[PDB]
Formats: C-alpha cells, structure tokens, sequence
C-alpha cells in the first residue's frame, strides 16, 4: 500500500569539525587549496561565532525532523529521506547512490532555500539528476522554491511580530525592517533569473502580515571575484537609510536562509552590528527558523504540494 518516495534533502554542508575547513574550503575553491592567510582568516570567524560544531547537527535535524513528521501526517506514502550535500560529505552523489541501491524509483528533492536561482537549480537538483540518469530507472523531481508557502510567511511575520512588539511606538516609528539573501554575481539578472524579484515579493508579505511600516531589501556574503555582484550589501544598506531616512533601530531578518550557520552569526550578528553601533544604532536579529517544529510543518506542507503535482 505505502508508496516508497524517495526524499533528497539538499543544502551547501558545513565543516563538522576544525579539521574540515581546510578540506571543505579546497572542495568550495573547485580543488583549489586555500592560502594560510585565507586560512586563518576562516578558522578566525569560526571561533568568533563560537565554534564549527552547534552549526553541523542544524542540517541533519532538519532533514530528520521532516521525515519522520511526513510519515505522521499521512497514511497514503513512505517518504525515505536522504542527505546530499555540496561541499562536504555525504555528498549529493552518493546520497542518489544510495537512493538508486535501496531501489527508490522516484524522488521529491528540496533544498534548503526558499527561492528560485540558477546557482541553486544547478548546484542541487540539476546535480542530482545527473547521477539519476547515469544509473538508470530513477526519476528526480525538483521543487523550484517555496517562498509562497503560508506557513514559511506566517513563521517570519511571528518572528518579526515578536520583536516590534516590545518596541516603544517612538522607536517603532525610527525601526526598519532589512530583508535579505546570499548575493550572486549580476549576470544573472540579465539572463532572466527571478532571484531578486522572489526575495522583494517575500519582503512584501512579511511586511505586510507583520504590518510593519518601513522595510528595505538587502544582500550579504558576496563572493570575491572581478565580477560585480548584486547589491546592495546589508552593511552599506544600513548606513544609507540611516543617512537619508534616519533609522536608529534595523531589524535583521535573513529570510534566504534557513539556519543560524556562519553566514548569519558573522556576516549578520558580527558584521552588521558593528554598522549599528558606528551610527548609534539598535541591532535585532529574530531566531533562524533551524530546525523548530513551525518550520518542520512549513517544509511538510511543501513536500505534500509537490508529491501533489507530481502523482
């Protein structure tokens, strides 16, 4: 009766321990061993934020936590989950290898990112179906994205919610909410990736369910390449508005991931921080959704549509 679904659970990876973000880094660089400088720069931020293993077992829990709530909520299908990961072990290839010996015939595979790029189509589920139609007799089905979804709407405006309602409506009145994702190099606007476009729409529905008077949109954690990427940064964004519009309160909501790993400790509750203590600024970044069973429910409901469409 059970229909075996096969379910690839897909995101970046992150070192488990020290001795990781060397490897992890090269495997990020195409092959490319980093420099010590580069080196100790990394392992630097690392033990800024406190440590390089809380942020491994953020990943995993997502994925098992899902799994088993799938099985729950349903009689109709088995959902098997499996883990393929970037740029650290288990790796995407070997998690649709094992996918293809337990004799799964088709898979849902989501990633761990709410919108729709090309960078992530590529990285992940264009990845995957190239094992799947190297070994034969498995079939792939890639969600595009899942910013739409009203339970990942409603986890973010409760969020937000939260926050603004233990400011003083004076400094509600001085507060803006700043919406952000993982740049990417420009050239993806011009070939016709709505990346952007789906982070300004999932900025008007916090905004609007959270009723939220002042927000803006803004990138972090560009690349370094010759290429421009696209702004603006969070760090520059937070000087202009508090220039010509004179916010002294920025409300972090870092709605293109979905977990507190480097890039929101750091890049967000380091980097940004220093920005709002320079212009006498109050800094607040709300709880990642990790690994909570609101978000859970929210990527159940996801998998569910999807299985829908799908048959």
């Amino acid at each position: 009766m059970k229909k075996k679904i096969g379910l690839l659970v897909m995101a970046y990876g992150t070192p488990y321990k020290e001795e990781d973000i060397e490897r992890y880094y090269t495997h990020i660089r195409r092959g490319r061993k980093p420099s010590p400088e580069m080196l100790e720069d990394l392992t630097e931020r690392y033990r800024a934020i406190g440590g390089i293993s809380p942020l491994a077992t953020i990943t995993l829990e997502q994925a098992k936590k899902l799994e088993k709530r799938l099985n729950e909520v349903q009689d109709e299908v088995e959902y098997h989950m499996y883990l393929g990961l970037k740029h650290i072990e288990p790796f995407i290839e070997d998690a649709v290898k094992e996918m293809h010996n337990d004799g799964i015939q088709d898979a849902i595979a989501l990633v761990l990112a709410p919108h729709y790029s090309t960078f992530s189509v590529k990285s992940y589920v264009g990845r995957a179906q190239e094992e799947a139609e190297k070994l034969g007799n498995l079939t792939i089905h890639g969600i595009d994205s899942w910013y739409k979804e009203p339970k990942f709407i409603q986890y973010w405006v409760d969020a937000v919610k939260s926050i603004y309602s233990g400011m003083s409506d004076a400094e509600r009145e001085k507060a803006v909410l700043i919406v952000s994702a993982h740049s990417l190099p420009e050239k993806i606007i011009a070939m016709g990736d709505p990346y952007p476009d789906q982070l300004n729409e999932t900025a008007d529905y916090i905004a609007r369910g959270a009723e939220v008077a002042n927000y803006a949109v803004g990138w972090q954690s560009a690349g370094n390449t010759p290429d421009p990427w696209i702004g603006p940064d969070v760090q520059d964004l937070t000087r202009e508005l508090n220039e010509k519009y004179g916010y002294t309160s920025f409300v972090y909501a870092p709605v293109g991931f979905v977990a507190e790993h480097l890039e929101v400790l750091y890049d967000n509750d380091f980097e940004c921080k220093v920005v709002t203590d320079e212009i006498g600024a109050k800094y607040y970044r709300p709880e990642m959704p990790n690994a909570s069973d609101a978000f859970i429910d929210c990527l159940t409901d996801v998998v569910v549509k999807k299985k829908e469409s799908v048959m």
